[PDB]
């Protein structure tokens, strides 16, 4: 799967995820800036953006979950695309596992081994842009009718 | 990941969720009877039981959910069964995917595509039985106070 990462935390913790993200995936823009991450995914037709906000390794070192947003790109409603969405939440827990060691060290941190993030996702179907919603509840709406 | 995996549709996508999940686990109990899985979990330490209940085929060719229950077994709150949570949850995700040509016959079928399962969770702490809950939400419980 085609994912870019955006990192705007420049914390320890925050470059971990990105890294753990980075070796599950094909990086087709890894960095700050959300525009042109926006722009290698439209150009790549890739599926996802996943953004590490600035605050993550904050949330993390104070024993709070970390914020972590996906941005999907639905160009269809088919069998590709809900392999992409599978897929990539896959990956997403297993960064969860790939976190958990840098979690061992306080007692303030120790819910977060189970329950380490708050993931917000937003979904483009066919370049409509649907704040706060997965590709889930965004099928789950249209194909209600 | 050792898994108990109990199924108890006799339909053929029943059949292919339990050999789907079964390529992806170190099997230790197959079959259906939940009390003899029960046993060779708690006999083997293992963290959780997927149940795959009677109804379960018909739901997805009707268009519907299935249901998918998972009994977790925790012996402890930490790094472990941080690491099996979070690896299973992957592993269900990664079915999903795995289920998706399936779901490619009908346009009853169709928003299945992206969101097929409905996973109910169970859980035990320390021969506490939790219904209906998840280890991170026993988990966030505890840890809240
Ligand atoms: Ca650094
Ligand atoms: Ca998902
Ligand atoms: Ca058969
Ligand atoms: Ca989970």
């Amino acid at each position: 799967q085609k994912v870019a990462i955006v990192r705007e935390d420049t914390g320890t913790i925050a470059e971990l995820a990105e890294k753990a993200l980075g070796n599950m995936v094909d990086i087709v823009y890894a960095g700050s800036d959300l525009k042109e991450a926006e722009e290698a995914v439209k150009k790549e037709k890739a599926p996802a953006i996943i953004v590490i906000p600035k605050g993550f390794s904050q949330s993390l070192e104070s024993g709070e979950k970390a914020r972590l947003e996906i941005v999907w790109y639905l160009r269809g409603t088919g069998l590709s695309e809900a392999v992409s969405t599978g897929t990539i939440s896959s990956l997403i827990e297993s960064l969860k596992v790939q976190l958990a060691s840098f979690l061992l060290n306080d007692p303030k941190k120790a819910q977060l081994l189970f329950d380490p993030l708050e993931i917000v996702q937003h979904t483009y179907l066919r370049g409509s842009l649907f704040k706060n919603h997965s590709p889930e509840a965004i099928m789950n709406v249209f194909y209600s009718q």
